[PDB]
């Protein structure tokens, strides 16, 4: 009896199902399979199937323990093939971030394979995605986005990949109002400007008049150069006299406009 087809090497992922097959010239021929010098038996992991001239060994839910050389013995005839078992792992680490308050922070890591489930932890606890936490997957790149950061977002963040994991820390830096609002004594019809300076660029802020948020009309313009924020109020009259507040993250500053 002659071997017509020999088994081929197989590369597969952990937990995948794989097979090896030999085919022979004659129908009634018994076959044994060996791994690590031991004869393979039917089990929850091993299935042996014959169809006339074709003999198959099937392995379910493979583990790294299953990798290596398998041998098919047909009489005195013996042929070998190898299983390589690939495992999920992290291929690039994450960098610690420091981010100003209110700005967006992002962690990224790369994994070994496509179609890995995203799994992100904050101080050991699974993060449920929300308007705050955005999870993105781009092929083998996994990204965690944390929007509108606060000091409460400062923590250790972990990405889990199979049995592999990688951690990095986020540090959220508070906004500081370096140059505060000063009171303004103006005459009717004057154009005035409240100005503040902060320590970071591109932060979120709000202006308030007596506590109610202002929107920039032709009457109240809000401008922003580098770190300087301004509230310009044109053609000032008595209804413009009030308390004005600049709010940025947890940083606040109030002053008064007086109109003669």
């Amino acid at each position: 009896v002659k071997i017509i087809k020999k088994p081929k090497d197989v590369t597969a992922l952990e937990n995948a199902t794989v097979a090896f097959e030999v085919s022979v010239s004659h129908d009634t021929v018994p076959v044994k399979w060996f791994h690590k010098s031991v004869e393979i038996k039917p089990s929850d992991k091993h299935r042996l199937v014959s169809e006339r001239k074709v003999h198959k060994l099937m392995l379910q839910n493979i583990s790294p323990s299953d990798a290596g050389e398998y041998t098919a013995v047909v009489g005195q005839l013996e042929c070998k093939a190898k299983l390589f078992v690939e495992t999920l792992h992290i291929t690039k680490t994450m960098k610690n971030i420091e981010v100003p308050e209110t700005k967006t922070a992002s962690f990224e890591c790369e994994v070994s394979h496509f179609n890995v489930p995203s799994m992100w932890l904050k101080n050991g606890v699974e993060i449920e995605m929300s308007e705050k936490f955005k999870i993105v997957v781009q092929g083998k790149l996994h990204q965690l986005i944390i929007m509108n950061t606060s000091t409460e977002d400062s923590a250790e963040y972990t990405f889990v990949c199979g049995n592999d994991q990688v951690s990095a820390t986020l540090t959220v830096t508070p906004i500081m109002i370096t140059s505060m609002l000063k009171d303004i004594n103006a005459e009717e019809k004057d154009t005035i400007t409240f100005e503040v300076t902060v320590n970071y660029e591109g932060i979120s802020y709000k202006w308030l008049k007596n506590g109610v948020e202002i929107k920039s009309t032709d009457k109240c313009q809000m401008r922003t150069k580098k770190l300087t924020h301004s509230l310009n109020i044109r053609n000032v009259h008595f209804g413009d006299a009030a308390d004005y507040t600049f709010v940025a993250g947890k940083a606040t500053s109030t002053a008064t406009l007086y109109v003669v």
